């Protein structure tokens, strides 16, 4: 073994910080580790992080051509990337999440928690940082959220294929779960296709089309997107933030009190509780980092993610502090060229479905000895999140 080995990922705790620890002690340790149980390299070091962020030719992301992403945004290289990535960008311009935001996000994040007030207990997981992304893309799709609930395993199967692209078990049962959905995401397409449709999703293929990129592929993986990114991984974000203010109820009754901290709850909530793994590249030819070696052909994980908990950058790294100045650099959307497109949708949602939960729920607590579990894989998902959020509501 070229590099040392290491187990960051499949370690449960009720403490939400132990990832990030983890993280950050490995990464003082080692720039390169093997993690055996998630089975490829992990880059800790900043400087290779940053240098691979920005050397596309040397660390692509092709890996994700030989699956289910071939043909989407994700799977590009170079122009052919830039120029679809500008198209995209078009749909999480500011005014446009902010007409999101009036039109759908408020008003389907007052109907989510209102849903919850007839309850003396509730899980926040399932019941609202689920319910709110699912039901945002239901509305962007013109399509049914219960339909889209039905989803779930799918999803998740989908997107266990393209976290661990060396396991071909994992690899071929995303490419079934995606089969599974192509009927609905074909229908999806169709009837928001047509000239008479008056959906977001029927501006973003027409606007596919007057930006002369409207292949049919390319309005799968658009849908196709908008689940796995705008549904699933915003649950995540959700889940956590959450998390990190029912488990500091000071902070959360400021936040309650002052709802203008929602947008430092939820970036300081990235640094010390993040919602991805990591990061994936390809190696596309023999390279060097210092005095590491990568072989051509190695996907690796880039973990920018090891920074969160670097304490010369974040003194007391362990404390969830909303009022960190400058807020910390979010880590969690990746880097360089590919970072995610789709985060200022995520960032409204957390802030607008927070927003409505706090507000409706003077009361909500914590239930007292029913303490969620963190780790990689929760739900069987590709995210580092709790398995539930109980709390009490009155
Ligand atoms: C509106 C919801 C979302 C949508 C539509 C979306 C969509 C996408 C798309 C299309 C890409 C490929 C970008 C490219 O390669 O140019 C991407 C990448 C990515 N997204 Fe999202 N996403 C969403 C939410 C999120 C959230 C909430 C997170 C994490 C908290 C996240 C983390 C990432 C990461 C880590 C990448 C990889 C970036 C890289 O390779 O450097 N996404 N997303
Ligand atoms: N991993 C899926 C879903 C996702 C979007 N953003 C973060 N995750 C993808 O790359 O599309």
């Amino acid at each position: 073994m070229d590099f040392p080995l290491a187990n960051l990922f499949f370690v449960p705790s009720e403490d939400a910080t132990a990832f990030g620890r983890r993280l950050r002690a490995a990464a003082q340790q080692a720039p390169i580790v093997f993690d055996t149980a998630f089975g490829m390299p992990i880059l800790l070091r900043k400087s290779h992080i940053t240098t691979a962020y920005r050397d596309t030719a040397t660390f692509s992301t092709r890996m994700f051509q030989a699956g289910i992403l071939n043909g989407g945004l994700a799977a590009m290289q170079g122009d052919e990337h830039a120029r679809m990535r500008r198209v995209y960008n078009m749909f999480f311009l500011p005014r446009a999440v902010s007409q999101y935001e009036e039109r759908f996000v408020r008003p389907i994040s007052e109907q989510v928690v209102d849903r919850l007030a007839g309850k003396p207990r509730v899980d926040l997981l399932e019941d609202f940082a689920m319910e709110l992304p699912r039901r945002v893309i239901g509305e962007l799709f013109g399509f049914p959220a219960e339909k889209l609930h039905e989803t779930d395993e799918r999803v998740r199967a989908m997107l266990r294929g393209l976290v661990r692209m060396h396991d071909p078990a994992a690899v071929a049962e995303s490419q079934r779960a995606y089969g599974e959905t192509l009927g609905l995401i074909t229908e999806v397409v169709e009837r928001e296709s047509r000239d008479t449709s008056d959906t977001l999703l029927g501006e973003i293929l027409r606007t596919l089309k007057a930006e002369h990129m409207d292949t049919i592929e390319a309005s799968r993986q658009i849908v196709l997107s908008l689940i796995l990114g705008g549904y699933e991984t915003t649950s995540w974000l959700v889940a956590n933030t959450i998390h990190a203010l029912l488990a500091h109820p000071d902070t959360l009754a400021r936040v309650r009190q002052d709802p203008s901290l929602l947008p430092a709850a939820i970036e300081e909530g990235m640094r010390w509780c993040p919602s991805i793994f990591g990061v994936l590249r390809m190696v596309e030819r023999d390279v060097r980092l210092d005095d590491q070696a990568l072989s051509a052909g190695t996907v690796v994980c880039l973990a920018g993610i090891a920074g969160n908990y670097d304490e010369t950058a974040y003194p007391s790294p362990e404390v969830y502090d909303i009022d960190r100045k400058p807020l910390p650099a979010a880590n969690v959307f990746g880097g360089g060229a590919h970072f995610c497109v789709g985060a200022p949708l995520a960032r409204m949602e957390a802030r607008v479905g927070l927003q409505a939960l706090l507000a409706r729920f003077p009361g909500l607590r914590a239930v007292p000895e029913e303490r969620p579990s963190f780790m990689y894989g929760a739900k069987d998902s590709v995210a580092h999140g709790p398995d539930k959020l109980p709390v009490l509501l009155h």
